[PDB]
């Protein structure tokens, strides 16, 4: 499991459950392709994303849907969804963990890295 | 100016200077078309990227070349760019502030609406 | 102007406003004695809480009071407030802006030290 | 274990290791009296701090020393440290994840609580 995705809700103190998760890798044709996508369990947590095999050097894009998350719980937010895009493996296989924390007009995200 | 960036750094605790900003508007066949550019000033804000007339409703992404940036300071970042996509409304006089505090493995980004 | 705090509203993307802030220094006797008060105005921020004269090097206690600015919206927040502590260095022409980013269970803080 | 400290580092991308961690409790006479303390391990987490039974609802202060952590990676800080207060327990016991993420200049910090 060289990638995670955490996602932690800011309002209720929580992990954000059901958010969906969508990551692409961006092709020799500077075109986005659909990589892998799924929605964070119960502890807000989604793993099983791709195999070290399978997750080459590259260029990943994360994208968190935010907006559907907080419309769900009665919550008009600002962005669209959330997005983390950033070149993985370069320079061999490492962990990734992407964690976001999420509030209606705000994000953050955090990379924790590990060989 | 109904669209501000704003860009600091959390590293020296100081604006970000000379941030590239790209920001696009989602056209109708669901392309990302420019929009307006522009570099963030010694203040690490940067203002005039638009107008209330052109700055129409629509979906719009804000990309800061946040790489780029960090990559000057002899810094190795994270994250290609950090990225703000958002629907503009336009329900009411709307100012729309795009903040972002940056960091090498992690960035934040809020928006404040008045 | 030394010393600014500006504070933010992360569920409304709005400033937060009339958030009562303290701001305290730490005496010789390792106490904390009350040096400016205000609260926060339309634009979420509080200026003209000191001086350079009176601003001098010491560490200073930055209390921002969350619960009470959440319990008048109707939320129940996680924390009692939101504490910034940190030693003025004095050493060169310094303004300190103290910016917090507030949500019910969470909250950031940044310095702009220009 | 009901009171959970995780501290992770936004410069390295990694978690924040042997940041000292000091726990008040509000005594009687609104003085912060030690509650616990430690460091936290590899893995940025500090856990065993305390158990449900000595836990119990009062007014916490956590105070996680960042500017030692900052000054041993040869980077001055802004903050003294960072301090997370608040209520805990006050209708019934619930557990208590207080993560911190950690910047020179900025620190943001997000509480998840289970029950
Ligand atoms: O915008 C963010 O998410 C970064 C951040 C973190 C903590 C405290 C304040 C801020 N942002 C910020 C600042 Cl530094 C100035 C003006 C307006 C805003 Cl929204």
């Amino acid at each position: 499991c060289p990638l995670m995705v955490k996602v932690l809700d800011a309002v209720r103190g929580s992990p954000a459950i059901n958010v969906a998760v969508h990551v692409f890798r961006k092709a020799a044709d500077d075109t986005w392709e659909p990589f892998a996508s799924g929605k964070t369990s119960e502890s807000g947590e989604l793993h099983g994303l791709t195999t070290e095999e399978q997750f080459v050097e590259g260029i990943y894009k994360v994208e968190i849907d935010t907006k559907s998350y907080w419309k769900a719980l009665g919550i008009s937010p600002f962005h669209e969804h959330a997005e983390v895009v950033f070149t993985a493996n370069d320079s061999g296989p490492r962990r990734y963990t992407i964690a976001a924390l999420l509030s209606p007009y705000s994000y953050s995200t955090t990379a924790v890295v590990t060989n």
